[PDB]
């Protein structure tokens, strides 16, 4: 996938973000509910959470943020080489959760967004482009396991 100078801009910005995981993670769930409400209809647990203000107030929607961003780090962090670390999560978003491709690529889109409001100096061109091809990576092995557990995406 991706050369040793693009990992080089990706877990420059990874260790930017770590300081504040708990904070981007919530941001990321929220504005995936918010830009793309069906997102939320797969997340029996956030059902109820209606309105803005009970999302915003959501210790479980921090929690899960928290959660979804702590996994992605540990895949970014093997580089290229992230089958024993992506295996589990393509099972479970496949046979489980059932969450498409395009939910995949929606919420990719939106922790590039949310990093470049928050690190507005350090989050340019360059990482940004090589950011997008360590997540556009990541959906695609995740895609492809799918396949071997019979889901489609
Ligand atoms: C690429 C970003 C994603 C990562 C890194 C991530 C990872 C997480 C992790 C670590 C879990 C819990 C462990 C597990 O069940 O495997 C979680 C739970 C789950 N994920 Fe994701 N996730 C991703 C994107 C998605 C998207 C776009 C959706 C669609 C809405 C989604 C929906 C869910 C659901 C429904 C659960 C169950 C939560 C619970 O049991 O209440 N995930 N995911």
């Amino acid at each position: 996938g991706l050369s040793d100078d693009e990992w080089n801009h990706v877990l420059g910005i990874w260790a930017k973000v770590e300081p504040d995981l708990s904070a981007h993670g919530q941001e990321v769930i929220i504005r995936l509910f918010q830009l793309h409400p069906e997102t939320q209809e797969r997340f029996a647990k956030f059902k109820n959470l209606t309105t803005i203000d009970a999302l915003k107030s959501s210790e479980e929607v921090k929690k899960h943020g928290t959660t979804v961003l702590t996994a992605l780090g540990r895949i970014l962090k093997q580089k290229n080489n992230h089958e024993q670390e992506l295996k589990p999560l393509a099972e479970s978003h496949a046979t489980k959760h059932k969450i498409p491709v395009k939910y995949l690529e929606f919420i990719c889109e939106i922790i590039v967004k949310v990093i470049a409001e928050k690190h507005p100096s350090d989050f340019g061109a360059d990482s940004q482009a090589a950011m997008k091809k360590a997540l556009e990576l990541f959906r695609n092995d995740m895609a492809s396991k799918y396949k071997e557990f019979g889901f489609q995406g």
